[PDB]
């Protein structure tokens, strides 16, 4: 019911489809001002049957995947903040060790250091959000 209300904001003229122009109108109302070329890409990504507009079932299918990706992100972020005790955006070896103790795993500095290295792509001796997401895969 809520996705259909979202759809109707896009379908300006009520014909059951969203054209590039109708999507531009909306994006502009949201503070974005994409080119026609950018608008056509956005339509094309959602337009499963290629006829050149987005219809409600196409919209709904995308929105449901966006919902599922959004929820997943929200959850990985929650877990990250659990580890980043002081919330500065990096998990430190001390934070990881502390938190693993509460997860029931009494680890040494060597063992927590080896875990941080596995994930430490950028080599600063800690784990940022990207790096964390990468390990959760
Ligand atoms: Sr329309
Ligand atoms: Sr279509
Ligand atoms: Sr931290
Ligand atoms: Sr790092």
């Amino acid at each position: 019911a809520e996705f259909k209300e979202a759809f109707s904001l896009f379908d300006k003229d009520g014909d059951g489809t969203i054209t590039t122009k109708e999507l531009g109108t909306v994006m502009r109302s949201l503070g974005q001002n994409p080119t026609e070329a950018e608008l056509q890409d956005m339509i094309n990504e959602v337009d499963a049957d290629g006829n050149g507009t987005i219809d409600f079932p196409e919209f709904l299918t995308m929105m449901a995947r966006k919902m599922k990706d959004t929820d997943s992100e929200e959850e990985i972020r929650e877990a990250f903040r659990v580890f980043d005790k002081d919330g500065n955006g990096y998990i430190s070896a001390a934070e990881l060790r502390h938190v693993m103790t509460n997860l029931g795993e009494k680890l040494t500095d060597e063992e927590v250091d080896e875990m941080i290295r596995e994930a430490d792509i950028d080599g600063d001796g800690q784990v940022n959000y990207e790096e964390f997401v990468q390990m959760m895969t």
